[PDB]
């Protein structure tokens, strides 16, 4: 079936940030034929830890900076909302709405992005266990959802530390797509891009449905995640090869 | 002076509420040196089941508890879950509160400091206590006076939560901190029994009040039923930490 | 009942430091009556994290030290085993045989510390659930242990950080006298003096059989665990304390 | 070349070590490129329960072991507790295995490397990867020349163990590393079928050697029954993690 790959800057910084990462997108969605690319970014960062941290330049213009990348380059989009009342504003550029790890409990967010009749794509909480994930898929289903993901960020690991236990991919594969979030899984709460490359070849080796990537053409200087976005140049490199241990991994993936 | 929040986990009708808040008033009478506050929620906003019970609206949950204030003249407190929620509750909040999972969401956070009312933030269950910081740092830009942390447990493993006591000192350095004794014990996705001797510990350590769910019969409650105390035995828990936070209170550590 | 409080340094640095913390702990036990001390030392350091650091002057040195102390002030004694061979031997000074944390399952250890007749006080390992505990009190009934104790010690949380979940304590008083180490609780594996005595005052508010303290007249030129022994003018206090927070809060202590 | 260590968990007779040795023989023939170790212990030291199986002796073991490995040409591995037992398993063990609870204990480290033998040390559930860096230090300065770090899991929350397959980069800058597939799945005081999953992610991470106790009929087995390997299911892993590793191995960043 066709591998997912869902990459972008994390934060919508403005909106020539975003057609220079989607041009990239573009050129390796035209190679790697196999993957469905999706462009990734946030209008809003609506938890950053401090105060003083950069948000975003708003919905309304957010929504339009994305709608730019789907003209431009025929891709599909994926933001994330915060609050019942974006579902419906960003489901008319969005193809996939994503739910914050954080937010992955909250009914009215969920049947709000369910009812848009996109795809919804929830980030699994850091402190959820994989088999609560059902209640949430019922709920999504219930709201109207024919198209769920369950993206797996990793786990609380005592203070300011994640782990990612992949016990859970086989266990939410039971009732949802999976995808593997390979820059938030390796970030310190209040990260290690070092990590970021080997875990996501454990992702893939274990069998999922698609990666989830934060890339920026300068991660030292975005104004968000700096520490793990993944330089734009390495983008190529590492979806060759996650494409590589697919192939060779594939025939020894268990039936759910 | 102490503060005990406490009520039923979900406004399942102003019956209850007023049975519950008759009580509490009678122990407000009895503990004159107490700050009760009546707690109740208008909506249980993440049920883990679709088909679990939430409640009847922000509205007839807004009018229930100002039957309440009117009735009992005690304090209200009650949960907001997206930014609009704020103002209107407001109008019967002398404490809004902000759920655990939502600590760390900006708007609501600034919302709730706009109303001119005191906060008091639930800490998630995933943030260390020195990362608090920030969150009463966002309430104080929003124009916040009167904030307040509330230790409710942390992620342990799978399905259980812990309460490292280590954090009530910490959190103590830029907010009134908050003990809550019924969800700190409840598994995710709790036991009954634990609840006082935890409730003791965090008077021993030293806290500036206790958060304590109460239901007339428990067995019957719309939520959180293993964990909601039953009336009846509120009384002797609150004579009981009066008299060790008495004893103990000699000990607390300077701020 | 008699309220136990075991206290010491935490390595038998020389038989002089020895006399030094055992004059002090004679005067306590002079004074605080209701309670029963028992002087603690080790007479080795078997799992320090790097192989130079101060380990002891061997098991004949130590056991010597300790008699000194046991002659000279009338005092109980209790240290550490590490293997087998060595119950015998200590169990001839020893009062009570600690089994350490990380050996708490080690079959033949228990039996060892068990056929002697002494009392034993397991450490609970920092792996070890607290209902697990049980099938090792049974296994030292099971090599004739008639008296035994549990010590809480804290629990793995992430990485180099240990937490007390206190719902141990009324759990493991279901079959064994529970005591609390208000010293390990606090250290970071691979600590923070500043939360031994808030901890302590949470333990006897819950309910416990004795605390367990690692005391020295100088904590920052000991050899072993300089930055959570506690000094040993504050001792005093800190034993006034929670036999005052015990008395008040005894009539809550729930039936097992 | 890649390290394969595999056998019985207990030593539940001689017989039994022949039977899965000839096995191992046969794949050691098939495999050239892997060096397989026949793994199995003389004693399980802390089994949860006084009434369980622990083994025939030492002396028993050594005996056992050594008809494996005069019979089938196979390397010999297994495990010691306490000092002693270091130098009559020598003898035979040509890695000697330090047990997880044990990692910290520097006579028994001493005691191995002394021996000459190599030494696998298993990662306690407590310990952090950094902190391995000491336990290779300890056995340098006693003398060992061999050393081999195994990942086993991690305490998360009670009675689990989460793998975080981030400690393998990390050990390998002092050891050569090797994954435990059977005892990382195991719930403590384990689901098999999360084995073969997480030894696919060791070998994509980048790893020396895999460890894997195997069983005629697991169901039976005096110990760890729900964990071990159908003995014929062994082949069909092996090929697909060389498989794997073949591809794999180009992205292994450098040490």
């Amino acid at each position: 079936e066709k591998f997912l790959v869902i990459a972008g800057p994390c934060a919508i910084e403005s909106e020539e940030l975003l057609l220079k990462v989607g041009e990239e997108i573009k050129r390796l969605s035209e190679k790697f034929k196999e993957v469905e690319f999706v462009f990734k970014s946030s209008f809003d960062k609506a938890n950053r830890s401090s105060i003083h941290s950069f948000r975003g330049h708003g919905l309304e213009y957010g929504v339009k900076a994305l709608r730019k990348v789907k003209e431009e380059f025929g891709l599909k989009i994926t933001t994330d909302i915060h609050e019942s009342w974006q579902a419906e504003p960003v489901a008319e550029v969005a193809d996939i709405i994503q739910i914050p790890a954080f937010l992955c409990g909250q009914t009215d967010l969920l049947l709000a992005a369910a009812k848009t009749g996109r795809a919804v794509n929830v980030k699994k909480g850091q402190f959820l266990a994989p088999w609560d994930t059902k209640n949430v898929v019922e709920k999504l289903k219930f709201g109207g959802a024919k198209e769920i993901y369950l993206t797996e960020r990793g786990t609380t690991f005592g203070y300011n530390n994640l782990v990612v236990d992949f016990r859970s991919l086989p266990i939410m594969k039971q009732w949802a797509k999976v995808i593997y979030d390979a820059t938030h899984s390796v970030q310190l709460p209040g990260g290690m891009r070092e990590f970021i490359f080997p875990l996501i070849r454990a992702a893939v080796a274990v069998g999922c449905d698609g990666v989830f990537m934060e890339t920026h053409p300068e991660p030292e200087k975005a104004l968000s995640d700096a520490s793990t976005q993944l330089p734009l140049s390495q983008l190529e490199g590492i979806i060759e090869a996650i494409l590589e241990i697919r192939e060779v991994a594939s025939k020894y993936y268990e039936t759910i």
